[PDB]
């Protein structure tokens, strides 16, 4: 009754897992040393895969090496057994990571690899890679304990369902992340719908016909127009705002969405257009609650959730 049930919905990589971690950070029990420890294998895997993508890129993009001696380290990492039990699970043990760390460190120092990194628009590199590559100092310490920020940036896909249960001032929340469905649809108070707002110029890896924003808009359409959710507060999170702010400076959304009007290099104009894209998916209304978020930024999410909490209670009361 007093229980607020919130679903997190949105395509994969939209920031749902990261939002759940922020709830634990902000309103729950912060990860203790053993909890943080469990992330270490994922972080190491994120780094190994990222550098593997970068060595593969500069090769396939024909960028010349910075120092030609790094070929050896490129080969070293291209020979990493992805197939193996642990690695196939998106996990790399400490001892294994430390075997590669010298190659990784030398490769990130390379101007050719730095060049490859700059042309990342041209291939698929995980959001966390540069953050961890610049943090090779601390990951490489024999008893590295991941920090809060490291855990937020650690990328592991969600295959099933995650839940975190927390209270704010004796108000209990049940928050459920359904990966990117109909079984958790029961007794829902609010839906937070996460969008990677910076992916307007990307297609689905498994379906190059489909624009990633288009894929998000179509998912949203099926939710927002379902009668089952008529009394449910639906709140749009245009996430990855830090990335959208960078991308608008260099890419024009008009090239992708012919309906855009305004200045495509103006973040505010682009955000206005995205909001209108989602609003326009609804068949029978005229407020779509929305926030421009950066799910990895704890201070942002603190403010946003404060606002969302008020929205839900104002609505969920009335
Ligand atoms: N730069 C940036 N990275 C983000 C943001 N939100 C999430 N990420 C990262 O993007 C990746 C995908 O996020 P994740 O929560 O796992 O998406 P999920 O598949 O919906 O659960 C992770 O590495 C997150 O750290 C954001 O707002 N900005």
């Amino acid at each position: 009754a007093r229980l607020v049930k919130i679903l997190l919905l949105g395509a994969g990589e939209s920031g749902k897992s990261t939002f759940l971690k922020q709830m634990r950070i902000i309103h729950g029990q912060d990860f203790d040393q053993r909890a943080r420890e469990e992330f270490r294998p994922t972080i190491y895997s994120n780094v190994i895969k990222g550098m593997r993508v970068l060595v593969d890129a500069r090769e396939k993009l024909h960028i010349p090496w910075g120092d030609n001696k790094n070929q050896l380290h490129g080969d070293k990492l291209m020979a990493f057994d992805t197939r193996a039990p642990m690695a196939a699970q998106g996990m790399v043990e400490t001892r294994v990571f430390l075997q590669y760390l010298p190659a990784i460190r030398a490769l990130w120092e390379d101007s050719g690899i730095q060049n490859a990194y700059d042309r990342r628009r041209e291939f698929q590199l995980g959001e966390s890679v540069k953050y961890f590559l610049d943090n090779l100092d601390k990951l490489g310490v024999p008893d590295y304990i991941p920090s809060q920020q490291d855990i937020l940036l650690a990328r592991r896909p969600t295959k099933g369902i995650h839940e975190y249960d927390f209270e704010i001032k004796n108000v209990p929340f049940k928050m459920v992340d359904v990966g990117g469905w109909f079984e958790c649809f029961d007794s829902v108070t609010s839906i937070l719908f996460l969008v990677s707002s910076s992916e307007f110029d990307q297609v689905l890896m498994e379906d190059r016909q489909t624009n990633r924003l288009t894929e998000s808009l179509n998912i949203f359409e099926t939710i927002v127009n379902n009668r089952v959710f008529s009394n449910v507060s639906i709140i749009l999170f245009l996430n990855k705002t830090d990335l959208l702010e960078e991308k608008v400076q260099v890419v024009s959304i008009k090239d992708y969405f012919l309906e855009f009007e305004g200045d495509p290099h103006c973040l505010r104009d682009v955000q206005k257009f995205l909001v209108e894209c989602f609003r326009g998916k609804r068949r029978d209304q005229q407020p779509l609650y929305h926030h421009f978020t950066t799910a990895i930024n704890t201070e942002n999410i603190r403010l946003v959730f404060r606002d969302v909490k008020d929205t839900i209670l104002h609505d969920n009361l009335k």
